[PDB]
């Protein structure tokens, strides 16, 4: 706990960034006007009527920070290559996330605050079950930024072959290719596809 | 029937505890008055206003009781050990269950009573099909409390090997591991790692 | 076409009986009056305000008739036995059908008639895709009445090893049991579990 | 990029035709009154009160145009045959594209324009993830028009065999059921079943 659990939580908060921008687009009660007699009402009621865009904004900066901490593991190391023996695509495991765990929150109505406490508890419970599930690599935000999630079986030049790894890659991979690595956990590594 | 059916119903009522706490949080309609104008309006119309959180409260105590009756399985004789040959982490169930059978109830509006009778009938029909569907081990309330559901293939020192069992383990298991069992049913056993 | 398509349409109309029951429970605005002031409005207004419960009632009688036409095939030719060589329980397809194709109908609001035309078009389009989708045996109404859907490979005494058949059974089956067949199509047969 | 991406975007716009038909049926505020005092309000406010049927109409003609291009990819070539070694039906991967990605759109209320901007962003995001998701052959509009999507492993008479191809076809296929190809990408080809 407290290192692998925090890494998986930082992967999960990245997976909810599309939900936070969806709620910000959905239920922001901004007074969009261009007339002369529609002057500023003040920061007090503008903050008070826009509570859930403010909270989803703070969570969106948290998702941006965790994306930065994900790129910080491909910053440092990774001048070593392996060979893929069996690559099966698992990008659809990202998209079913967007099919199931995000669009019901589009379906709800964020008017009363008690229902918002219920939806926040649903997000927290989905996170706690999602941490310990060995499917935490599913991401709408990562798969939206060109990355593809593959199930590979790498083979090291000197150690041997390790089975059932998950490769987040920037380009397409196939059987008998040459990729780099930067291991997030003992399950997920970022590939780079040496040409 | 009966006893095995009652054990599976007791596993199913445990699977719905998060739904009952979501309905209690969602539609409570309790007077939360910080103002001095709102006094106690009376117990009778407070009970008559809150009908679905009272019923979901009673079902929540039923889920707590069935969790206690699940823990009574591992209270008694569990002092044997086996060896694990396959350890396929089928813990993604209790997350498709959560967002396919518990999340759609959160979007309904629990206002008119015929609609509540329809939702109760949906819960009953989902339960009747879920008893005999070979996937009754999926449990959001169990997977909240650290438990991981594994598809396992055990081997006994004296009898032999038995195929396709389900282990509700407390900690992570792998191939060639020693666990202590307590058999809930002929398909699902509570396992604890021996270390 | 025709006859095989009509049999698959009958199985699909059988698969939608719980939806018609749910709509009849949901949106029937019957005037349940115990008071002495609520007299009869008339049969005309009771019919005109309950149009879609009447339509779902007619479809429920069609589902009952197609259940009768399914049960007609266990009567006439069932004096032969076969042996199951590989049984895998596929009773979860019915529950995924119930949770995915019937539950989202329950959350719609059946008030404006244009929306009702849209939902009827969704039912028709789901049926047209569901006839030819190779998974037409999924059924909430059949799995409610004790039937379990299995994937078996029968062994004939003198004909061969026709594999990949779908067995609707009244009781549990495993490897090496004898079952009485009554073929519906070239894919789905009703077993009987010869003791 | 470009051309392959444009072909996959065309297949995705073909995949969404039933959604545009459903929205046009759902939220068209057309004054369907046969009364004598139901005069024309005017073209301008008829256009302004029906903005999202107009947008979904334009997208429906785009889906019709991309269906025309998919027929143009089979107009020209397609005078060579292969042999099929392993045929597995995958038409259900079409239908799960419906009930998870097109069904929950009709539960939304298309009244306020901010919510419509959110739903359009959801369509765009589902499209961006669905291009690279390796399951882009899923189709409600194609599977409506008799086409079945199979997973085949063709064998050429002179070149050899190729594994894991996806065949869109008009009639039922099996092993040793020679077909004519009209290859769209390196993954999806249109079969014709040379008798």
């Amino acid at each position: 706990m407290q290192r692998n659990t925090y890494n998986k939580v930082g992967l999960y908060i990245l997976s909810l960034a599309m939900l936070f921008v969806f709620i910000i687009i959905l239920t922001a009660k901004i007074p969009f006007c261009f007339t002369s007699d529609c002057s500023f009402i003040g920061l007090k009621k503008l903050v008070l009527t826009n509570i859930v865009p403010i909270v989803c904004f703070v969570f969106f900066l948290f998702s941006i920070y965790f994306y930065n901490r994900l790129k910080n593991i491909t910053k440092y190391n990774g001048q070593d290559s392996v060979k893929i023996t069996s690559c099966q695509s698992e990008s659809y495991e990202s998209l079913t996330f967007l099919a199931t765990y995000i669009v019901p929150f589009m379906g709800f109505s964020f008017e009363d605050m008690q229902k918002n406490i219920a939806y926040l508890l649903l997000v927290v419970v989905i996170g706690i079950i999602f941490i310990k599930t060995d499917k935490y690599y599913a991401n709408p935000t990562l798969a939206l930024f060109g990355f593809k999630l593959y199930r590979v079986n790498i083979l090291h030049p000197g150690s041997g072959e390790t089975k059932n790894l998950i490769a987040i890659s920037n380009d397409v991979l196939k059987v008998d290719d040459n990729v780099y690595y930067s291991f997030f956990d003992e399950f997920v590594f970022i590939a780079r596809k040496k040409i």
